[PDB]
């Protein structure tokens, strides 16, 4: 089997992205934020504390023939930005862009932070990376992805996110229609649950490359690309104006700067984000003064290949027996 399904930019500053995602019997089709980063498949729902909920769409077991409580189950979970939910489980159907996982764990929100209130596009989270990231007990469940995989013709998805634009998760094969050039395939660690990965470098604009190992994750919930800090200093060191700014939260740049393109190596392998794709814009409305897509890692302790840096690329997310991930150009 196969799936292919059309990820959507929640924003004109392609924040994040949605996919539809259909629920249940009859289905009940909800936009959730396909998350490489965490490995819960969560949703807002008709158990959601009532203030908590603001335009989202609900997901309602009651109404779905084929849902049943995994009695006893709970979860919670808390991200990197300080945002948090939990809730109880269902098993149901779910299917995406076409392809189908019976017995599927649907975490219900009881309760979810203010960020994703405040947020009505997104309607839940679907979590890709490895199951033993899934915080549900006291039985861990799998994602979505683990549960497919032996239906798939081959064990892979795909992310092809879009630039200010539409674009695609696919399930179970490569769209050799989708990318110029060759894929180059480079080494994961799954020991830390995540699609973690070894650049081989980086350059900042038409500068020479610098050879140098930066470890890091492959996480299409994350909007930005988080790097050392020496790496990011050589970045903004070539933007008249540009500073860091901890009132802010980060670095700045003049909004009538033009950014320089930032490159990183995937082995002998190029990929190249253009520079418009780190402008995040005024920091606040009428603002002169722009946020970057380049930010420091230093103290979230891990470095993370956010949209950023993803949407640069067609990346193949290889779940073979030794899981491996692929970057192309495109």
């Amino acid at each position: 089997s196969t799936g292919s399904a059309t990820t959507t930019p929640i924003d004109s500053l392609d924040d994040a992205y949605i996919t539809p995602v259909q629920i249940g019997t009859p289905a009940q089709t909800l936009n959730l934020d396909f998350d490489t980063g965490s490995s819960d498949l969560w949703v807002f729902s008709s158990e959601t504390t009532a203030s908590e909920v603001d335009g989202q769409t609900i997901y309602t077991p009651s109404k779905s023939t084929t849902a049943k409580l995994l009695s006893g189950a709970t979860w919670s979970i808390s991200y990197g930005d300080g945002s948090s939910s939990s809730g109880d489980v269902y098993t149901d159907t779910v299917s995406v862009g076409g392809l189908t996982v019976t017995g599927q764990a649907v975490e219900s929100a009881k309760k979810v932070s203010s960020s994703f209130t405040e947020d009505s596009t997104i309607d839940g989270l679907l979590g890709l990376a490895f199951s033993t990231l899934n915080t549900v007990s006291p039985t861990q469940q799998k994602t979505f992805f683990d549960n497919a995989k032996a239906s798939l013709d081959s064990p892979v998805f795909t992310a092809d996110l879009g630039y200010h634009a539409p674009g695609t998760y696919n399930f179970g094969f490569i769209d050799t229609t989708a990318y110029t050039g060759s894929i180059t395939y480079t080494a994961v660690s799954t020991k830390q649950g995540f699609w973690e990965w070894t650049s081989t470098g980086y350059a900042v604009g038409s500068g020479t490359f610098k050879s140098t190992s930066i470890d890091g994750i492959a996480d299409t919930g994350t909007t930005l690309l988080y790097l050392p800090a020496t790496v990011v200093s050589a970045y903004w060191a070539q933007v008249s104006g540009a500073k860091s700014s901890s009132s802010v939260g980060g670095y700045v740049f003049p909004c009538s700067a033009t950014l320089p393109s930032f490159t990183f190596g995937v082995g002998s392998a190029r990929i190249v984000i253009p520079g418009d794709y780190i402008d995040f814009g005024p920091i606040s409305t009428g603002s002169s003064s722009c946020f970057g897509g380049i930010q420091s890692s230093a103290g979230i302790g891990i470095n993370i290949f956010g949209d950023v840096a993803l949407k640069a690329a067609f990346v193949v997310f290889n779940g073979a027996t030794t899981p491996t991930l692929g970057f192309a150009s495109k």
